[PDB]
């Protein structure tokens, strides 16, 4: 039940896996809303179980082991179209935390901590569309973790009162993903 890069319906989720062709990475869709990675000096990936299109109320719920060695996010993440914007909320880490130097936007408490508020910009990126210059909007939850519900709805609204607006939801996962690391992880959505 591990599989190629791509996108599709695994025991009722939708699934997306990325990577960016270097190699030292195994996805494998499990059971209902269950994926594992586990990946040994990757370059750049993204995967998780999820669903396409999202929802802009929607409670996510997650449990799992999560052991990144070296630079790693688990997030719930996704996308909306016009305007484009990739977004994360960014439940653990390895590493590097991905705000590190971007511009502070705002707090917002949910689920038993607050999160940090942050918008970032890619310049001539790839993207869901192609390559293209694209915000990112981040909530990162100052305690981290790799179990809990996450209210979606109390981020996009906290993001909207600050100004950084979402389009119409494309796909929302919960997502491991890793830059050049090493790591084993078992999630399981719903």
């Amino acid at each position: 039940s591990c599989i190629q890069p791509g996108t599709g319906y695994n025991n009722g989720y939708f699934y997306s896996y990325w990577n960016d062709g270097h190699g030292g990475v195994t996805y494998c869709n499990g059971p209902g809303g269950q994926f594992s990675v586990n990946w040994s000096n990757s370059g750049n990936f993204v995967g998780g179980k999820g669903w396409q299109p999202g929802t802009k109320n929607k409670v996510i719920n997650f449990s799992g082991s999560y052991n990144p060695n070296g630079n790693s996010y688990l997030s719930v993440y996704g996308w909306s179209r016009n305007p484009l914007i990739e977004y994360y909320i960014v439940e653990n880490f390895g590493t590097y935390n991905p705000s590190t130097g971007a511009t502070k936007l705002g707090e917002v408490t949910s689920d038993g901590s607050v999160y940090d508020i942050y918008r970032t910009q890619r310049v001539n990126q790839p993207s869901i569309i192609g390559t293209a210059t694209f915000y990112q909007y981040w909530s990162v939850r100052r305690n981290h973790r790799s179990s809990g519900s996450v209210n979606t709805a109390n981020h996009f609204n906290a993001w909207a009162q600050q100004g950084l607006t979402l389009g119409t939801m494309d796909y929302q996962i919960v997502a491991v993903e890793g830059y050049f690391s090493s790591g084993s992880a078992s999630i399981t959505v719903s």
